[PDB]
């Protein structure tokens, strides 16, 4: 309970970061900025934009390495620790 | 068994949510907007198409968060407990 | 040893059959369409081919559930049981 | 700690030899090359380039069956032995 909190605000500020970077630096808006973060954390890919600017390029980079594992973690323990339960109690004869 | 057929009926209703908004808010195809749905999904990617509306755009980063998790579940079962066994009975001397 | 040679043949004939059928029905070079199979199987997209013909992008969405599986147990087992060894081979005082 | 270590420089090697080739092979700048390197073996995919040469097409086929278990191994662990501890000593009341 308190775990999935915990990795929640973690990812809130990570797509925080995104949003006002890219918005910033790459010129996109405020809602393409955080759908670009989001798509590239969990490793879609955005296949409409790519960073233009060095700078952004970098970030990026980073912002990869660092993200990946927390976005996926929040991922795992919303399935497992709340999308599982859910579905089981639906189950129950 | 009865797990994966439950990971497949929740599977099949995702996919059928994708194809229902996809081709509804963002004006693609029954089959592309399908299509979509499972590149974003198990994370390949569309290189030929990105959500083009702001309400597109907000439904794909929910229905990543959401769908992720049960997609590569159902991979994982489909996997695990259906070509393992398979391919393991097909070596069997 | 013998668990890595069956999922290596098994990646082996994932392809071929990606490679034969997009060069086939999507018309392309016989080493595009096995970049294609392997870059979506792999999950990182091809930003520069996606299936044009309803019937390639029918298969790629079963390909796609059918491959990921076995490709990425290659690609773990490459790691673990071939990959790992050998750097710690290598570190060994 | 000395784990982490040598997954660091497997990873900084690999992307090296990735900056290298794709600069050399393929024209791009070095930061390109590096960019399209993370992003393939990470998974997320480059949306602004694919390999024009087939020598490029077959390099990175096998550039992400050997890439994708260190690049994934370091995440792994860079989340795991370094993000992790960082979060929980902050909450510590
Ligand atoms: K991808
Ligand atoms: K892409
Ligand atoms: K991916
Ligand atoms: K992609
Ligand atoms: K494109």
């Amino acid at each position: 309970d308190k775990e999935f909190q915990v990795l929640f605000v973690l990812t809130i500020l990570t797509l925080i970061s995104g949003t006002i970077f890219y918005s910033t630096v790459e010129g996109l808006r405020p809602i393409d900025a955080l759908y670009f973060s989001v798509v590239t954390l969990t490793t879609v890919g955005y296949g409409n934009f790519s960073p233009q600017t060095d700078f952004g390029k970098i970030f990026t980079i980073l912002y990869i390495f660092i993200g990946i594992g927390l976005v996926f973690g929040f991922i795992h323990k919303l399935a497992v620790n709340v999308q599982l339960p859910s579905i089981l109690s639906n189950l129950v004869p």
